[PDB]
């Protein structure tokens, strides 16, 4: 019910892209229907009962990279993406984003970081810390499994130079049907010796050597873990890696046939830690309020048993100890 909406939350996985506002996805379609760059009618036919199963949203979010890959647009997106989360008392939220590069419009993955640094600055209708509700903002910056090594150590290097405007790790993200592990572990462990944190898609289809081998690299959290087997269940407990956990994604994507056989109720059972997040709340119209009303439903928890679940994801953060301890005394108050 309401109490949810009012309960402080922390957010550790939300794409910037798949989390526009459906009135805004549609005006920058318009808008480029009226420069005729698209028809108007196929852009909102797709957008209307795209199937966003696991094969078909991959076609979405090309679409939508298509109507959202501009610094202006970029700018926007991150306002609106904050205050959205802020609204529905986010207090903590990790932003990832896939910095891109677009040669005729002079876009680097810098300058569009430097868009998205730009909208955090723009950020007007809460109060923000990024280095009257309130929301710490820090920053993911997702390798895709299309990109080469070469291309993943950019990133990594443009994240170690952005420390100093909250980006505070690393993600692995983009078709599971792509790439190999191979080509991104050099400049994960570039990454990792560099102290910045890694969180990785996982298991999102079946793939046990990937599997494995992610859990081997331990990341500092991973996300999804929909098709571990046994073996992969036993390794991920006794490496004590968080789960950032995408109910609705998972279901309609058809990661998971049902919220009723979710692996996060196995997981919270077990006292491993997990964190309900949103993934694309755009995309999968909910929120994280929604999410976690899914899961309170499902697993039966009171009251005092939600809170308890919220105020866990503290300590799987990646930010300074400092924000940590602001943060328990916001969860303490609350
Ligand atoms: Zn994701």
């Amino acid at each position: 019910m309401e109490w949810i909406q009012s309960l402080p939350k922390i957010e550790l996985h939300a794409h910037l892209n798949g989390s526009i506002r459906d009135s805004t996805l549609l005006e920058l379609a318009r808008v480029l229907g009226e420069k005729g760059v698209i028809v108007f009618a196929d852009v909102e036919h797709v957008i209307q009962k795209n199937d966003r199963s696991l094969v078909e949203v991959f076609k979405l979010f090309d679409l939508i990279h298509k109507l959202t890959t501009d610094h202006k647009t970029v700018t926007r997106i991150t306002r609106e993406v904050v205050e959205d989360f802020a609204l529905e008392n986010v207090v903590y939220l990790e932003l990832r984003t896939t910095p891109k590069r677009s040669d005729s419009i002079g876009m680097s993955k810098r300058s569009y970081m430097e868009a998205v640094i730009q909208g955090l600055r723009s950020v007007s209708e809460v109060d923000i810390d990024f280095v009257r509700k309130k929301i710490y903002v820090r920053l993911l910056l997702s390798i895709d499994r299309r990109e080469t090594t070469e291309s993943a150590m950019e990133t990594v290097k443009l994240a170690l130079e952005m420390r100093d405007v909250g980006v505070v790790g690393i993600d692995l993200s983009g078709n599971p049907l792509v790439g190999e592990w191979s080509t991104f572990l050099p400049a994960l462990q570039y990454a990792k010796d560099n102290d910045l944190h890694i969180t990785l898609h996982c298991g999102e289809v079946p793939n046990p050597k990937e599997i494995q081998a992610m859990l081997d690299f331990k990341p500092h959290r991973i996300g999804h873990a929909c098709f571990f087997k046994d073996e992969d269940w036993t390794k991920l407990k006794s490496f004590r890696i968080p789960v950032e956990i995408c109910l609705t994604s998972n279901i309609v994507t058809k990661s998971i046939s049902s919220i009723d056989i979710h692996h996060f109720a196995d997981l919270y059972n077990a006292k491993h830690p997990l964190i309900l997040c949103t993934d694309d709340f755009g995309v999968f119209s909910t929120s994280l309020s929604n999410e976690y009303a899914l899961a309170v439903r499902s697993l039966g928890l009171s009251k005092s048993e939600t809170f308890a679940l919220a105020r866990a994801a503290i300590d799987a953060t990646f930010a300074e100890d400092e924000v940590k301890q602001q943060l328990r005394f916001i969860f303490d108050s609350a």
